[PDB]
């Protein structure tokens, strides 16, 4: 690759990672207010929490299924008792939780469903303490098709970012490049946004967050993630519950 290139990336990179995340400009990555945290879709994201092992994100699909990085639900090992899922769970600056439509323990765990080199997994859900699930207080993520998406596109990335802040939802713009190597785009995220939402501005799911890879050479990075094409579309088909 060029040198050209290589600066231009930086720079365009550097608007994320180059001040601190307090101070980023809201137009780029923002809190998830009271209000929107009860609305379609920001509603359909919550924190996957592994007991001991990591708290990630996750997007409601189905009545009864989470979707998530295969990477994510691999420190659970196997084990589902020590997974939880928290829908528009909210921890405030003072340290007080609230999760408006409860808490859920989970029931199964598919690991890797779509091939271990794809890194999404399912996670089933049990209903709630009076025996309703999840799907039907609110309603899952209507899935798309990431087949329309080109390069410059700015799109809607949903998570839980908890390396900056723990159990509070945020949105990150992203701006997708080089879609030739896969979903790959600019914009702010932690490890904790594992998992994330990609959403276009219809309120589609087109893809899943998933980490980041080395960019331009070794020495550089991009985000990462996992479009939703016919294939990934047809398993959940045959796998959601």
């Amino acid at each position: 690759v060029s040198a050209e290139e290589i600066k231009k990336h930086e720079e365009k990179w550097n608007k994320y990672y180059g001040v601190n995340a307090f101070n980023l400009p809201k137009e780029l990555f923002s809190k998830v207010d009271e209000k929107d945290r009860q609305k379609y879709p920001y509603n359909t994201i919550g924190n996957v929490f592994v007991k001991g092992q990591t708290s990630a994100t996750g997007v409601l699909i189905g009545k009864n299924t989470v979707l998530t990085n295969r990477h994510i639900a691999k420190f659970a090992n196997g084990d589902p008792s020590k997974v939880s899922f928290r829908p528009s769970i909210n921890t405030d600056d003072n340290g007080n939780t609230e999760t408006p439509y409860g808490e859920y323990e989970v029931k199964e765990i598919l690991q890797e469903p779509f091939g271990a080199g794809v890194d999404l997994a399912l996670i089933r859900l049990k209903p709630d303490q009076n025996g309703v699930s999840l799907g039907d207080k609110i309603s899952p993520a209507k899935i798309g098709t990431s087949n329309d998406l080109k390069d410059g596109d700015k799109l809607e990335l949903i998570g839980y970012p908890f390396d900056h802040k723990v159990n509070q939802m945020h949105r990150s713009e992203i701006e997708l490049t080089t879609l030739s190597r896969g979903l790959r785009y600019y914009g702010f995220t932690v490890p904790g946004n594992s998992g994330s939402g990609i959403f276009n501005s219809n309120g589609e799911l087109v893809g899943i967050h998933s980490s980041k890879v080395s960019h331009l050479d070794r020495e550089h990075q991009i985000n990462y993630g996992v479009g939703i094409g016919n294939y990934v579309k047809r398993i959940i088909n045959e796998k959601n519950e």
